[PDB]
């Protein structure tokens, strides 16, 4: 139905902006909230927090977290349409056609992999009132799409071949990262009829090592520079969602405080000074998402990620003047203050960056038994974190044959490295207490405090997957409820 290069390229831009619009759901709703480290009730700043049912694992046919399969099928159908229209188009160069098709097959895998991890089986729309396909059928499609993505990208490793925006359009590296994520997952996790297959580890490994070796990627010396809105598309980043002042901004202000009406402003900073507007966010913020303060307290003070990620607010004892930790507030990726003095939340949403590749390879190493490589990759990330304070004697991970110690060390490094970057729920589903053993979501060792499992395996096994709404079930008789829910 199209006649020109301009139209195809416009549609590619549109595909990316719709992907931007799903970034909060991908990273925060799906990746973070069920991770066992958010508070509920009133935040430190005084406001009832959002999504409390997701956070509490309260899931059933009237508490579904998101509606309409996360509203992703509209996006998917635009990908299908692009593929149908462009596959035999004669108005694009072979190079641009193949680059675009690489992107669009990659992104169709991306969306379906979120749907598989959240729901298991879902309708397979590739070309309403369609039945859910089985998890195996969905994963077959995901993997077919990833292979087609690589086939189209071929040898084009360039991140920015048309100079439209480096690292903010999908790329060959991004597909390789996704393959690393997908094949590791299927190596370790059974969902319905899609049975864990250790043969997949080798494929994950090859693609992640390719990412390390073939794209000129490098970890930055300064953790904060990774996220800095004035240092975007830097050498550590593989693929990020672009937020741009005057076009689209994100909701990272909701992890802060409300200067207008909240209580944080009247508490204190670590130095004893009144908190006020310590982040320079004016009245742009609220505190409707907040990490349990143990997340902050888990960092050593010599770990630069601590104050890069968080600012703390304190109560001061009326008698003794002693400060006690009260709330924490996320300043990891809150953009900048513009020339007019307004806070703009245009921090990019990074989906893949290099330390993720390292900790993912660490997890593969743990599966192999390559204890030396587990330690290597953990220490690469730690050494960067501690900066000029790095001291192997205090902070280095010593190698060990104990699978559990290694798996937990990798989780706890991801827990520190990837605050607000959408990993922990996935890590809890995927990582296991022992080789071939119980998912960490069912073990007290996976919880923030170490005291009780996030899910009870004997009563809550069905809550690994998310339910769909009663109203949708009533309107669409093709659909069945996610397994095990009433």
């Amino acid at each position: 139905y199209w006649k020109t290069e301009a139209q195809a390229t416009a549609y590619i831009d549109g595909i990316h902006k719709h992907l931007r619009d799903a970034a909060w759901q991908h990273t925060i709703t799906f990746g973070e909230l069920r991770g066992g480290r958010f508070i509920t009730g009133a935040s430190s700043d005084g406001m009832g927090v959002s999504n409390g049912d997701i956070i509490l694992q309260n899931f059933d046919e009237t508490h579904t977290g998101v509606s309409k399969f996360g509203d992703l099928f509209g996006r998917i159908t635009n990908l299908n349409l692009f593929i149908a229209r462009v596959t035999d188009a004669t108005y694009l160069s072979d190079e641009m056609k193949n680059f675009y098709l690489g992107e669009v097959y990659g992104l169709r895998a991306f969306y379906y992999f979120d749907l598989y991890r959240i729901y298991g089986g879902v309708p397979l729309r590739l070309t309403l009132y369609m039945a859910r396909s089985t998890p195996k059928e969905v994963m077959t499609q995901i993997k077919s799409d990833l292979n087609k993505s690589m086939e189209y990208f071929g040898n084009m490793n360039d991140f920015d071949p048309y100079k439209r925006g480096k690292k903010v359009y999908w790329s060959k590296a991004a597909t390789e990262c996704l393959m690393g994520e997908v094949y590791l997952w299927t190596s370790k996790v059974t969902t319905g009829d899609d049975v864990a297959n250790p043969a997949d580890l080798t494929i994950a490994k090859t693609h992640l090592e390719s990412v390390l070796n073939n794209y000129n990627l490098k970890m930055l010396d300064d953790f904060s520079q990774v996220f800095n809105a004035k240092n975007k598309a830097n050498d550590e980043i593989i693929f990020a969602i672009r937020f741009l002042e005057g076009e689209a901004t994100n909701s990272n202000g909701t992890f802060t405080y409300n200067v207008g009406t909240g209580s944080t402003k009247n508490r204190y900073q670590a130095n004893g000074e009144v908190f006020g507007d310590a982040l320079d966010i004016q009245n742009t913020g609220n505190q409707t998402y907040e990490y349990n303060k143990a997340v902050y307290q888990n960092f050593d003070d010599a770990d630069t990620r601590k104050e890069a990620t968080f600012i703390a607010s304190y109560n001061k004892d009326g008698k003794t003047g002693e400060l006690s930790l009260y709330g924490t507030h996320v300043r990891k990726n809150i953009g900048y203050v513009n020339a007019q003095g307004a806070r703009v939340y245009c921090g990019d949403y990074i989906f893949y960056r290099l330390p993720w590749v390292y900790l993912t390879l660490a997890e593969i190493a743990n599966m192999e038994g390559d204890n030396a490589a587990v330690a290597k990759y953990i220490n690469l990330v730690r050494k960067r974190a501690y900066g000029n304070a790095w001291d192997e004697t205090l902070y280095a991970y010593p190698e060990t044959a104990d699978f559990t110690t290694n798996e937990l060390a990798i989780l706890h490094e991801k827990d520190k490295e990837f605050i607000q970057e959408g990993q922990r729920w996935w890590d809890l589903r995927r990582m296991t207490l022992t080789k071939g053993g119980t998912p960490l979501v069912f073990c007290k060792e996976g919880s923030l405090l170490g005291d009780a499992p996030i899910l009870n395996k004997s009563t809550e096994a069905h809550k690994l997957l998310w339910p769909i709404e009663k109203t949708m079930l009533n309107k669409d008789p093709a659909l069945e409820q996610t397994p095990g829910y009433k």
